[PDB]
């Protein structure tokens, strides 16, 4: 039975990502987000709740992430190098997940807090969402996969990672670029760091098995990827406009949504889908 | 679908195992080795031979835990608390499993390297006491396990990292008890560190599950780990008298082993099984 050896390379980059990911450690501790408050006070009713929804939304998907998806694909790996850098990803989801609750308990009361998971947990847009991403997950319940089965695990955690968070990502990114919620901007920017690393990873993993694959699964699995991401789209495009109808930034959204499906197809080797747009420059100052 | 809200408590003991298990965080990079070559050179043969066995069997069985154990116990976990905390947990396994490479490229050759790796990947007695843990593991490859599953999956968990690590755990802790690879017995103390908290957490889960099985399977789940404490027990003895006949110290490791068991079973709730007897006070000045 194999134990896991550092002094032998099992590939050509687990060691730099793992060496990566653990350069770029953090947790909620280290940022102070009570100096928000005045900014906060500030926004309008609707910005403060759009602000809270995304944040629920954005918690929900990295509790399934660190709760399924990162231990589901790296039990069945076999390159145990790159196990472990998904075991810390893993772990980094569950950091970020109780980072959003460290922005809440400064930004909202307990009450305000137990109406946005309530909201959350009965959403059924979010729960589709969930549940599409996860049912891939969930097929890797079982004593031996396909390989068919695992790359399409890995196609659904990188449209997780680099795809479904924008819409969510989108406002924090907008409001810290205009110098309001910077504290929380912060943390917002330490989750993107992550995963935006974490995103080439599991591509860069799909990629070596869609190798793999026979040229017939190489054309089902091409065919099941663009039915995902369309069916994630049309998805995300109901959250847009249900999020940000009030504060009038569906439009802006939605180019940062196919921006980043572009990204997701991009880091598992694809071709982008989306036509090219000009993205809001007060997000991309808020990066 | 549920997010983990970190404001409200799911149990009365998440939160403070969550916040220790980061305030412990540590990376190898944080220990130079070099500093050990000097007592490791004064090493005789057999001493440096039994060194290198035990950290090789312990990067396997730290390999299975971040790999397999952490994994599939937190995935059937419902508690989102609770399962933010093993994730957190399976990702410093994989922190420890590669820390003992970094003690290995400091103090081994290339090709001694290869040499334990070989030793370990082909080794019967750590394929069958892997074998034997592991197999609860993969019990829960499934989309419904029952409580009795989860349970023994979690006696086994605290049996690996309370009872089965600590053979191998003793050299290190008598070497540097002497003032010898001390760099090596800090690295060692660390993951000690983990381990006991590791241990204790599991255990409470274990608790918890036993409470709600039905008597019957109370009895049933008794008397399956009582059987697997003396299954094990064999095992060690004959990796003892492998590994510590060369250097005089079976009997001392083997009170060590009945030590550890106990803690293991008291982390259950359980009686210990073994009478106290002193413990090397060598091995105890190196913890
Ligand atoms: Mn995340
Ligand atoms: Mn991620
Ligand atoms: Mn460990
Ligand atoms: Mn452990």
């Amino acid at each position: 039975m194999r134990a896991v050896n550092w002094n032998k390379k099992e590939d050509d980059f687990s060691l730099m990502f793992w060496k990566q990911n653990i350069a770029q450690f953090w947790t909620e501790e280290e940022i102070a987000v009570s100096s928000d408050k005045n900014t906060w006070v500030q926004l309008s009713k609707e910005e403060q709740i759009a602000y809270k929804r995304v944040l629920g939304g954005l918690t929900l998907l990295d509790t399934k992430q660190g709760g399924e998806g990162m231990p589901l694909v790296l039990v069945h790996l076999e390159n145990l190098q790159a196990k472990s850098v998904l075991a810390f990803m893993g772990a980094m989801e569950e950091v970020h997940a109780k980072s959003y609750s460290h922005i809440f308990t400064t930004l909202a009361t307990e009450e305000e807090i137990d109406d946005i998971f309530d909201w959350v947990d009965n959403h059924p847009l979010l729960e589709k969402k969930a549940g599409i991403i996860t049912s891939y997950y969930r097929r890797l319940l079982k004593p031996e996969v396909t390989k068919k089965e695992l790359y399409m695990a890995m196609v659904a955690s990188v449209f997780l990672e680099s795809y479904l968070f924008y819409s969510g990502f989108f406002y924090p990114l907008y409001l810290a670029g205009q110098g309001k919620l910077t504290a929380s901007g912060e943390i917002i920017n330490l989750i993107i760091r992550d995963e935006s690393i974490h995103g080439v990873f599991v591509g860069i993993l799909a990629q070596q098995i869609f190798a793999e694959l026979s040229a017939e699964e190489q054309q089902e699995v091409q065919k099941e990827t663009q039915e995902l991401l369309m069916e994630l789209y049309e998805i995300e495009m109901a959250y847009t406009e249900e999020i940000y109808t009030s504060i009038g930034l569906v439009e802006d959204v939605n180019r940062f949504v196919r921006y980043n499906a572009n990204k997701g197809l991009m880091n598992l080797g694809l071709e982008p889908k989306f036509e090219e747009e000009e993205i809001n420059p007060i997000v991309l100052n808020g990066l």
